[PDB]
């Protein structure tokens, strides 16, 4: 049993985002853009949405499997990471790990997942050593 | 003290185990021989199948000794198994060295396997922040 | 609410901190001065050596600004750091770029260091899956 996660369309011309089957960890965002990824070549496409990830926990942003060994299709800073109080815009950085072919993506395709965790918001406490705060 | 229910597929593999007591992931073998040259890539069975409970999710991670050795990666990384999949293990692994291929033979470990709960959060769509 | 001891094997870096209550990671910085050619990659040592908790997964993830601005990735991203561990933590740096090199100085934030829980799953093989 979850909380919701708000959403924004900052381009309400795209779909939004849902989760295909009950299980499924993630969501799949689109692209708001058309853009042409030649040969080893990146770019940062913008997705029409924000999110208000809840505090603590993280959004994670994860290539899709199918792109990815079809075509090469890959995320230069997967996992991508959304903060609990990041409210702007979803970009992706996608990136062409093909040799050969380039790689065209439309406006409303789905270019990668998002998923919820959360994680743990670690108080660091400086230990001089392992050995001295006895953790050999 | 979770279970994840695991299938060989392949039954002259060893069965994916961990190897000290709070390693976050199970190393996946590889089912074949590949050999991948700079910058290319391959979709490789580890001869499993697994039964992510709901609630979780399966993530495939690349190791790191053949990382930095021999620039394997993961296309994909860090690979999703969703809680409904009950197919194969497949491992989409990329050579991002310049210059030197890259073998892989069965039996080699390629990736390690993570379970983590993830938040089955319901999308609300809102006017703004 | 979980405590993370680290220790700063480099004394000349800063410590890394939480640059927002709410963020998922701590930065870490680079000790040292590479240039990385295209194409090319480094294992960079970050100066300190952490203790993840029983239970959970230190992954390191790489920052999403250098990622965009100059190609700038992780090998093995999302980089599994085992509650077991008490060596340095060393990020796989490559430069993706075609065609222009990336410079690191000691002292650049090069990745993210997220906690979290996970789970030690108990494998257990069967013949088949239930239809
Ligand atoms: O490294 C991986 C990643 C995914 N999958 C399988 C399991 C997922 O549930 C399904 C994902 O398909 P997509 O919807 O992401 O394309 O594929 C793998 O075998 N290996
Ligand atoms: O795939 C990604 C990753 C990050 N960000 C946004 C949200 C983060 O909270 C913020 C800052 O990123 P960094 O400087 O931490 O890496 O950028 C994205 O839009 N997409
Ligand atoms: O980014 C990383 C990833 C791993 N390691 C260290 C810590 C791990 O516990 C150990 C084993 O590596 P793997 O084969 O599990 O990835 O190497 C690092 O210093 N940096
Ligand atoms: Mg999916
Ligand atoms: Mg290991
Ligand atoms: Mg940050």
């Amino acid at each position: 049993m979850s909380t919701t996660l708000a959403i924004v369309r900052l381009d309400p011309g795209l779909p939004l985002p849902s989760r295909a089957h009950d299980g499924d960890a993630g969501v799949d965002l689109y692209s708001a853009e058309d853009v042409e990824l030649a040969p080893g070549r990146r770019a940062l496409v913008r997705t029409g949405v924000a999110v208000a990830v809840p505090f603590g926990m993280v959004g994670l942003v994860h290539p899709r499997s199918g792109l990815a060994t079809r075509v090469g299709l890959s995320i230069v800073n997967s996992p991508g990471t959304i903060d609990a109080g990041y409210r702007g815009e979803i970009k992706v950085a996608l990136i062409n790990l093909d040799p050969a072919a380039p790689i065209v993506v439309h406006r409303g395709d789905r270019i990668a997942q998002l998923l919820v965790q959360r994680v743990e918001l670690v108080e660091l406490v400086e230990v001089s050593s392992f050995d001295e705060a006895g953790l050999a």
